[PDB]
């Protein structure tokens, strides 16, 4: 779910508190989105989109309100690592691998604090 | 899901295997049942069948093949009580109670060892 998500940002950067970092930073990090992401910290973002995005269409799946950042799946998090249960569903799986890459993505990529707090639909 | 449902019958009974004890006992407890459950430990599979039963109706929720056992929603378990975390979805948050109240009650019902794989369609 969201919680989790963040959750899973602490796991794999454990310098963090995921909700200041990293939501409300360029085009596509936090909700929504519009424009070409601003740096590769917001590729990760756009790209986490479109995993949530594609979620939506899978017809075996059918999310609470429509928002897949409403799906509670157990992952555990050991190491810095970021392990995905099996005990989970197809549709909580899909999440958590599209959650799951945006952590390891992130913790991959130059954050420049002049991107926190963009003016959205100005620069996008 | 199963997984978890299980993980809550050691939490509440730390002197089981769940699978062995309460799968395929008595006329509810395990999957299906017909006839008037045998005893009270019966009576809480009867239950829950129900609470998964009910579970289905809240056209809120849309559970996966259609068999809420199918659904992951974070619990904890400490000092042998059974808590539901609330960031879990309403639908998760239903199951997450259909599985706590079997868990509590089985851990208060008697045992007769005379009703594990009893003659299902024969005696219900
Ligand atoms: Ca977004
Ligand atoms: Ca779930
Ligand atoms: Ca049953």
């Amino acid at each position: 779910a969201l919680w989790q998500f963040r959750s899973m940002i602490k796991c794999a950067i454990p310098g963090s508190h995921p909700l200041m970092d990293f939501n409300n930073y360029g085009c596509y990090c936090g909700l929504g989105g519009s424009g070409t992401p601003v740096d590769e910290l917001d590729r990760c973002c756009e790209t986490h989109d479109n995993c949530y995005r594609d979620a939506k269409n899978l017809d075996s799946c059918k999310f609470l309100v429509d928002n897949p950042y409403t799906e509670s799946y157990s992952y555990s998090c050991s190491n810095t690592e970021i392990t995905c249960n099996s005990k989970n569903n197809a549709c909580e799986a899909f999440i958590c691998n599209c959650d799951r890459n945006a952590a390891i993505c992130f913790s991959k990529a130059p954050y420049n604090k002049e991107h926190k707090n963009l003016d959205t639909k100005k620069y996008c």
